[PDB]
């Protein structure tokens, strides 16, 4: 079991495919309550930041050539790359989510919705996998909505 993991997973891919879809999942969470703030948080915050990084998240999702699912194995090479370099913050962390949103809503345009799950997957595990101990130190996910609070 890896409760972090798990939460991150349910956070981010229903993030990204309710950006996609415009449709909310009314499927329970799998534990709660703080996943349901770190959604609506990341409605709140994550919306504010694709329309302010539209310029740079159009020619980043240029320089990547999604087209099928193959692409989105590779992508992971240029997120660790970018994510990775530099300091940890939760402004950093919210960009990384955002823009996987803005990849989602590329995926559904050329009818390749099936793609969200493996991006979904892919930005969870480089999130989970290079932040682990700052994620813990921070509180997870409630240290994330605190963050952001009102
Ligand atoms: N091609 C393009 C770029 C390369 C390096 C950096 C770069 O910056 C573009 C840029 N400029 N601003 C002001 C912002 C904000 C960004 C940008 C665009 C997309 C994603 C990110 C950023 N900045 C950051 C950050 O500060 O950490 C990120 C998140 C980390 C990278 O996330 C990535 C990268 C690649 C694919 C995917 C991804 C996240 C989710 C899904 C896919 C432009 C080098 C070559």
């Amino acid at each position: 079991s890896d409760e972090l993991y798990r939460q991150s997973l349910e956070i981010i891919s229903r993030y990204l495919r309710e950006q996609a879809t415009g449709a909310k999942d009314t499927k329970p969470m799998g534990r709660g309550a703080t996943s349901r703030k770190a959604l609506e948080t990341l409605r709140r915050v994550g919306d504010g930041v694709q329309r302010n990084h539209e310029t740079a998240f159009q020619g980043m999702l240029r320089k990547l050539d999604i087209k099928n699912e193959d692409d989105v194995k590779s992508l992971s090479r240029v997120m660790i790359h970018v994510f990775s370099d530099g300091v940890t913050n939760w402004g950093r962390i919210v960009t990384l989510i955002s823009f996987g949103a803005f990849v989602a809503k590329h995926l559904k345009t050329i009818n390749q919705e099936s793609c969200i799950e493996p991006l979904a997957e892919s930005i969870t595990d480089v999130l989970v996998r290079t932040k682990r101990d700052w994620l813990v130190k921070q509180r997870g996910w409630d240290g994330f909505v605190e963050f952001f609070h009102v």
